[PDB]
């Protein structure tokens, strides 16, 4: 992976961020991480290195984001199933 | 977050994942459970819990993806500056 | 898997976490998610999908503080 | 962290594997990746980097695994 390839996918999970974060109900904190980093598309000298950790950040967020979103709306259903066969014993 | 935006994002995780297997020597299986899955942008009737599950595979592979390509060009470095250290031992 | 089976695997998971913790110059901050959950291996009458959610955020925890570390060896 | 703390921690995390894989119907291709990489704990003269990439294989399996377990078992 080419060192412009790499920028570019970067920039792109960067939309991939903010369209997230435009959202309804959604963990503003989510990429908490990424930020930490503080990798940018735009710091375009940083090493190929910096640029595939933040591509990781981003892309471990998002599906951290997704999982957190499933626990707890079916999460919540699941346990509450579970509550109601105990209580059905 | 609506269905709509969830749709949204699932739409653009796949030009993500197109954007990647565009570049160059970059590991082509690597969306392989994504694929396994078969919960596409295109299939609007299937649920939402599915295509949190799809993000959840795209955004995780991607960032796998990096995690190898990394482990396997700073990797090795490290391994070899480590060999080099115990030989001089 | 059987509720049993995942409660085993929660505490062994929570014995990992320790051992890593116990290391030299490690992210003592690595776990934070997981402590957020507060869902623990001796919380039995939790649901098994509190503690599926808590296994993953013990085996992802532990994932992402080893690429943090090889991420930053390499420089 | 220290090569012989990594080394440990890689022989744990083969253990939660092991009882993983010993339960009730479990994913058994849920660490195929970590099989690709052939980085065992018995292999100690391995580099850190080596072991390091082979726990990162083993969380990330199992929260994974987690994962797919969750979202099958909402539907
Ligand atoms: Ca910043
Ligand atoms: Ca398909
Ligand atoms: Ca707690
Ligand atoms: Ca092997």
């Amino acid at each position: 992976m080419h060192k412009d390839e790499l920028l570019e996918l970067h920039e792109q999970m960067v939309n991939i961020k903010d369209q997230f974060l435009g959202f309804d109900h959604v963990d503003e904190t989510a990429f908490a991480a990424y930020e930490e980093l503080d990798v940018e598309p735009s710091h375009v000298h940083k090493s190929k290195s910096e640029h595939k950790h933040a591509v990781f950040l981003l892309g471990n967020a998002l599906a951290a984001a997704m999982s957190e979103d499933e626990f707890s709306s079916a999460g919540r259903i699941s346990k509450r199933m579970e509550e109601l066969a105990d209580d059905a014993s």
